[PDB]
């Protein structure tokens, strides 16, 4: 049932931004708005979801950058060992599927799919997990399925760490 | 220019105990952290190799991915109302033996710290390296390369990855 006939590419001028709805205003606008800019950029890269028919459709994105956390936000079970010095990170800023296509295992696929891509990177520049600040409890929930695990402080920020998520794709045939 | 060298990440056949750059902080974490960091994954460290004696350690550099708040960085400018960051990969440090300096082992260690962040950049962004200087006299040394301080810690700086690619590509490197 879960939904793969689309392929990944960076966001780029021929893609159709406009016809994009996953529900959320701020994350449509961000698409129609900033994400190719900010991609050429450099300040947040940007990969979509394309139909495998109509390559302009854009079934879903996820967005990343780099970025670090002071000491004292980082859980202990992703600090341990690392000594009481700020945690580098990559910050999944963006997540979405649009509404038609939801619950069919593409938001699942494209969380997957940007932590392998910052794994790769982190492993030429550094970086030990995702970092995720979640909309709503709904949404937290949702990381929280996949390991993610909240700041000790801010209870909708989280950090899923790049050692759950190669389990995970190891477990699921993904690496 | 001293260019007898090869670039490898660190690993557990160099040796980190002959290596001295006069700085007793750096000699401590090439020793001690460098390696342990880089498989866990909190910093990657590179060593610049004798080309005579794969073990000897001329040089190295170590880079993160990293953040700072709009309100550190000179002409940050917001497309939203709210706070944000600035993605950076710090150079955390960089290093070269006492017996090997002014030979511009430490120029060209910086351009490959630089390229090799770039690189990951085209793939999960990030605008600049983040330095923090150790003395004015180590601040100035990044300034002569067009680094440019923080608002309010001008041991702090910016090397925009604008400024690395232009002489990277101009010298065939990328
Ligand atoms: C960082 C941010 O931007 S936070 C904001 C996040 N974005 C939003 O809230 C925008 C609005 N919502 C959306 O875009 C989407 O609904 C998302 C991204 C939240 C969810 O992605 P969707 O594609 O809708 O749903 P999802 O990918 O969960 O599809 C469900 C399938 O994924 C997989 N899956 C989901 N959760 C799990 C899990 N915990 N363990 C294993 N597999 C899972 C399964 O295959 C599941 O199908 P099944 O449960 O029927 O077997
Ligand atoms: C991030 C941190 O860790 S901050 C702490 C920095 N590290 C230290 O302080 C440790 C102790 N010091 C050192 O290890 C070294 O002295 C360093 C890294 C500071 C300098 O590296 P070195 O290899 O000693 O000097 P450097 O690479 O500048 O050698 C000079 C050559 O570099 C090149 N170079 C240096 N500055 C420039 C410049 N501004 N523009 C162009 N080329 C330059 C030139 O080829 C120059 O040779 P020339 O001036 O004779 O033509």
């Amino acid at each position: 049932s879960m939904f793969t006939d689309w392929h990944e590419a960076a966001i780029g001028k021929t893609h159709n931004r406009m016809n994009f709805d996953c529900g959320d205003a701020d994350l449509n606008q961000f698409l129609q708005r900033h994400a190719r800019q900010n991609h050429e950029k450099g300040t947040t890269k940007t990969y979509v979801a394309l139909d495998n028919s109509d390559v302009t459709r854009i079934h879903g994105f996820y967005s990343v950058s780099p970025a670090s956390l002071i000491y004292a936000q980082v859980p202990g079970a992703i600090s341990k060992g690392l000594g009481r010095y700020d945690v580098p990170v990559f910050r999944l800023g963006r997540l979405a599927v649009d509404k038609s296509m939801q619950g069919q295992g593409l938001g699942a696929q494209l969380l997957l799919s940007a932590g392998k891509r910052c794994i790769q990177a982190a492993l030429q520049v550094g970086g030990v997990a995702l970092l995720i600040d979640a909309k709503n409890k709904q949404v937290c929930d949702w990381f929280k399925g996949f390991g993610a695990v909240p700041l000790n402080d801010q209870p909708l920020s989280l950090l899923l760490s790049f050692k759950t998520l190669y389990a995970a794709l190891s477990a699921s045939g993904r690496l």
